[PDB]
């Protein structure tokens, strides 16, 4: 309908009716929910809400069903006064029913194709069970892996995150300005405003520190991508920025978010995170919280009742603007509109039933592709892999029949329908030999069984990994280590003189340093998904060629934290040149490095690239453009991620000695040339200085064409004299 | 002399005379040295340092004795055109030659009296071999004990730091206007301006990155306060702050360091930071270092050329101003002023050879005094401890007769001074039998001697410990555990039956559980210095009773690290009521708290606290008076430290859930008892807000009074009304 409608709507509802609809709820504290009805009561009871409440509620959290979705809907619109249908909001993060790699995992395919269609496919299922908005893409950067939530973010790298944080926008949305007619696309929601991942010691919810410069240097970057690539909504974070939690940071939701970023989208709150500001310390009771949030210009409050409860009061009072609300109720309406919620409150179901689109084979050969994208095959010593046909395979450990490999945060998926690692072997492989352990045991009896299946076989395929459930929101681990059996599993498997291929299925960086030492080949699985044993045993077969390089770096040990690639220099660097000499950066009992660096992968192919001449000098303001030609020098038909990095070498502020600044993903057969070309803008050369301008200074980068942060081949150029 | 003649000096010197005096040097670079000499020409050249240089050189680093100094002046002032005298400098850190503990135990003392009478021993003697400036106190807070420079801080609370570096600094130079008369005292020098114990991953020279406002709230004020209280000399550190190398951050050094905290004495740059400036990429050359660090007020190049060579150029081309080069001079030839060099050059040395000061048994005493203070008893099962003289000991360990006990930054000490475990015990106990094991192995043999030993005696004392290389400068580790063989050797120790004291000696906070869950008692020596043995024997007979506090916490593990006692609630907080809880700030594999808290030590005594009754209000600008009656309620004289924390409630920024703000360390006989009262100022109830203004906001404060950051009871005071 056209804004000027809106607009009245705003004008015709009364005060209690604006307040409610800046609340959020989960389905069952509304009436013509078709489940948990019996949480209904006690709850609605604890939180003292009441029908004048629930009957003009802003939005649902988290429906179960296109069903639960309709009655609520239809019960909602049978007693509210103008009219205003609700907007229903879920955690669509790696795919729906049809579950996709985790995020980090997709991080590692260095592919935005592969990004999008995941959104995309995410989009149909979520639009088909009633869903309007997900709380997707997460851009997080991270550099602790002892953080859960790590499993969510695509890596430690601002470009990456940026580049395919804007594929899973446009792969939910499609065109934004649409969403009305375009009903089997949905809204996106940037989360978590911000820089949530820097958790101080990898603990959940806790203190985040950093100069503001950082905070726009590295952290900020990639929601603001996604915000002008045209995401809808955006989420607060939990933590403290400088101090402030998020949620009520004017500074940082009022003129960064809505100011410099120009958001004009329904911001909502993290769950509970306008209430939990009184924890921080930050408000004194809920009235307060209320007072502050909505200052900050939080639209939208997750399950908590700060708002219902004390806004009236603060605006009858004059401690608060009226003006703010109304506000806040016209991007909640405007949310409504851009979905086309007035004219179609079912949002294309009501006459329609999609179950027609949920879990199809066609979504399921996209989520398998999407896994043979993402896994990253970290050792193959011995052209071990690809495994034959008739390979006589032992397939040992915890995740040779775990049904965990969906990945956690999969609000909606079904380890029924997931292929499990012999299931997918199976598929393939005519001898397989299983004994399965559990996760944190190794038995007498286990090692017996494990010595008889490897003395019938002749290679080991040794399944390790986390349950879900060991990362994830609240799923902080001091240690970043799989449980001590499973190297001791893995060190008594190597004793019995066979080749051993380890399918590692984890969603957090761990230290595998005893696992690569004790096995001839690694294969870095994450959690695929629905698909994963079918990713697994056509990379094993080498049906599918692994193409997958590390998105975030792989400690030496714990306490090497925070290990990455894009680091500063020092006044004291380690070189090949001092290596042994104790007064430079270095620690006494491990290496510097990490134990596999960011853009690393191995391949079944082998690939040469040759970049073109480039110029020895550039103007400010002008962009370098850079030809790389690559070919498959091997047999095998295979991908390899060109990666470009630029360093700059003197500047006001002391810069990373690498930044990635532009990938492709090239598909070769076997002896195939191809050619590709990337920009790098003048923004690519550019930084925020100690003043917080976005800046290009003249003099000397590096660039760095190569397929690793480490495999790259070096070039000069000085930038300078006028600009454009 | 009359500053009309110092000023009259600055005028009269050349240039290339004015540039050479901003150059700092070590001693066999100069012409009259009686130590290595073979040294001397090939450095010069690799320097490219010529006579001219040297003759007209600012100051010497580490002389080697008041013979090296005497040969060194003599011959200099020979030569020198206008008579002015070298500057001596040097690492006097924890002791001269009579070694105390390190500046970490001294921290654990939690008694001002002990700092600065060490400081005061260190002077005396330090002047007694010709050194006018010591290189002390360094006053980097510090949360992370993989950093091997933990052990030359006081530890991670800033008021502790601030109040113990107020301390040493009256130690060293007493009255600092009579540092010209006062020749048994000395200029002391700040270290490292600042942050640099905020080293990213525990890494030495790493990077370092916070918000502005947790600077100043944080990291600053322990070199404010010792700038403050009198500090001659400033030392910049290694580090960036926000992005920019402290030692060319015009900022930090002009602006908030000469600026806002008044220093208008010295600068001298850590060693080689103006050059390291390059490394760092601020900086393209020498020329840049030069003009950089120049401009950011730094007065003296500690053994690099960039001022030597480039400043002349830089001042004919008219990129730099005479006027900074001459301001730096006047600060120099005033340092020398003020420690009388233009009346002695020799500082009291050259008629009268002080030999007799140094390592005399009345200093010793205090040392040993300084050791039994600094000590830390963490357990103490069932009154293992004190021993009966008559005790049987079985002394087993790498640190039953090591002469590894000085501590590291012992520049000057020497372990053939020093008393090592069994010297000092058999000094009080009649029976001992000794199996010395290696720091790293543990081997049948070795366990069989230790066996046979532990049958004769009746008691173990388990010595174990770091090599002081494990830490101090460039002493990184990753993993804060002692060598595996350890642990090992005292799981072995604990199956023999007999009851076992540990004795840890040690440089860092380590991963002490299995050490403490392995024995029945556990003494923190850390490293007492000289009289260490005597330290060690007097505190197990009893003869002394320990009196030490943790002030650096002591993680469950590694990652764990940062944790520390001052820390944010967070939105999500850990409480009584919710534990056992999924989503709430935790870790999955271990506790949140630290094995040892911070303030928390042990007593052969028993002590009881009662506090005076306080006011429920205060006004804005009112001091808080604390009144605290402690007894002895023990047979058995001792000491307490009784500690004083403020929390604020609610704040515009989220604030710590405690902070010291007092703290007396109180002596009493069986059954006495003592009133001790405390002011806490309105500066205590203060704090740095968004805006970087030192505020006081009306509001609810908890006070903690207690003897650690746990066991304390709580009050509340309601601040509010009017500003005194
Ligand atoms: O230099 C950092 C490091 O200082 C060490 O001091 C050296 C000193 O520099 C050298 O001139 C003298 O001969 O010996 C000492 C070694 O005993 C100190 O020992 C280290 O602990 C500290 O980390
Ligand atoms: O479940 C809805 C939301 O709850 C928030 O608190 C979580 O941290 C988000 O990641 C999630 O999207
Ligand atoms: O109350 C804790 C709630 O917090 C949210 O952040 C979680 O994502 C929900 O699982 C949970 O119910
Ligand atoms: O509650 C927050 C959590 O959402 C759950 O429903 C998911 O299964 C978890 O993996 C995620 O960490
Ligand atoms: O690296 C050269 C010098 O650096 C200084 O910081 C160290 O303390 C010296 O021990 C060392 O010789
Ligand atoms: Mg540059
Ligand atoms: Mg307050």
């Amino acid at each position: 309908m056209e804004q000027e409608k809106v607009q009245e709507l705003v004008s015709q509802m009364t005060l209690d009716e604006k307040i409610a609809q800046c609340l959020q709820l989960s389905p069952f504290l509304f009436k013509g929910t078709n489940k948990n009805a019996e949480l209904t009561g006690p709850l609605l009871q604890e939180m003292k809400l009441t029908d004048a409440h629930t009957e003009n509620a802003g939005s649902v959290l988290g429906s179960s069903s296109a069903l639960d979705m309709i009655g609520i809907q239809e019960a909602y619109l049978k007693t509210n006064r103008l009219g205003i249908p609700l907007v229903f909001m879920a955690d669509v993060i790696h795919g729906y029913k049809t579950v996709f790699p985790i995020p980090l995992a997709l991080g590692c395919s260095f592919d935005r194709e592969t990004v999008r269609v995941m959104a995309e496919v995410s989009a149909l299922e979520a639009t088909a069970d009633g869903h309007h908005v997900t709380f997707s893409p997460m851009l997080d950067l991270v550099r602790d892996p002892r953080w859960g939530r790590v499993m969510e973010s695509t890596g430690e790298d601002p470009f990456l995150n940026s580049e395919l944080g804007k594929a899973m926008v446009d792969g939910y949305q499609g065109d934004a300005s649409k969403l009305n007619e375009n009903l089997e696309q949905m809204a996106a929601c940037v989360k978590h405003f911000a820089a949530y991942g820097a958790a101080e010691a990898g603990l959940e919810y806790n203190t985040v520190n950093m100069s503001t410069r950082e905070l726009y240097q590295n952290y900020l970057p990639a929601y603001n991508a996604a915000i002008q690539a045209g995401a809808k909504l955006v989420m607060t974070a939990f933590n403290v920025v400088d101090g402030i939690p998020a949620t009520m940071n004017k500074w940082l939701n009022r003129d960064v978010l809505r100011g410099e970023m120009e958001f004009d989208g329904v911001l909502i709150s993290a769950w509970g995170a306008v209430a939990e500001v009184i924890n921080h310390g930050t408000a004194r009771n809920p009235k307060e919280a209320a007072q502050f949030s909505m200052e900050a210009g939080v639209d939208l409050e997750m399950m908590t009742t700060c708002y219902i409860h004390e806004l009236k009061g603060l605006i009858e009072e004059g401690k608060l603007s009226e003006n703010l609300l109304d506000e806040a109720v016209l991007r909640m309406l405007n949310l409504k509109n851009d979905l086309g919620l007035f004219e179609d409150p079912y949002r294309g179901l009501k006459n329609n039933d999609r179950t027609k689109d949920i879990l199809t084979d066609e979504s399921r050969g996209k989520a398998r592709a999407a896994g043979v994208e993402s896994a990253v095959l970290l050792e193959n010593k011995s052209r071990l892999l690809p495994l034959a046909k008739e390979a006589k395979i032992a397939l040992v450990g915890p995740l040779a029949t775990s049904p965990d490999i969906l990945g956690g945060w999969n609000v909606y998926g079904e380890e029924k329908d997931g292929i499990n690692v012999e299931t997918g072997l199976r598929e393939v492989f005519e001898t397989v030999e299983v004994v399965s352990t559990e996760y944190t045991e190794l038995s007498e009896e286990d090692k017996v069984a494990v010595k008889a299946a490897v003395q019938n076989m002749d290679v080991v395929v040794l399944a390790l990994g986390e349950k879900n459930e060991w990362g994830g929101e609240a799923g902080s681990l001091a240690t970043i280590r799989l449980p001590e059996a499973q190297y001791q599993l893995a060190k008594f498997v190597q004793t019995l003189g066979k080749p051993v291929v380890i399918t590692l299925f984890n969603g957090r960086p761990l230290e595998v340093k005893e696992l690569a030492e004790s096995s001839d080949a690694l294969l870095e699985l994450w959690f695929p998904g629905t698909e994963a044993g079918r990713v697994t045993a056509d990379l094993l077969s080498g049906a599918s060629n692994p193409s997958g390089k590390l998105s975030m770096s792989f400690p030496q040990t714990t306490g090497q934290i925070p290990v990455y690639y894009n680091h500063l220099r020092t006044g004291r660097p380690q070189t090949p040149e001092n290596k042994g000499e104790r007064y430079v950066s270095h620690y006494l009992d491990i290496p510097n490095e990490p134990f596999y660096p960011f853009g690393y992968g191995k391949s079944y192919s082998e690939f040469e690239l040759k970049t073109s001449s480039l110029p020895k000098e550039l103007n400010l303001g002008e962009s370098l453009h850079v030809e790389v030609t690559i070919k498959n020098i091997s047999d095998i038909a295979g991908k390899e991620v060109i990666q470009v990095y630029l360093q700059d070498v003197t500047a006001s502020i002391s810069r990373p000695v690498k930044e990635l600044k532009a990938f492709e993903k090239v598909a070769l057969q076997a002896g195939e040339e191809k050619t590709v070309t990337f920009e790098l803008t003048s923004e690519a050369f550019s930084f925020y200085n100690h003043q917080l301008e976005k800046v290009q200074e003249p003099g000397l980068h590096r660039v760095f064409v190569g397929t690793s942060s480490e495999d790259v081949d070096v070039f000069e150029v000085e930038v300078g004299g006028y600009v454009l």
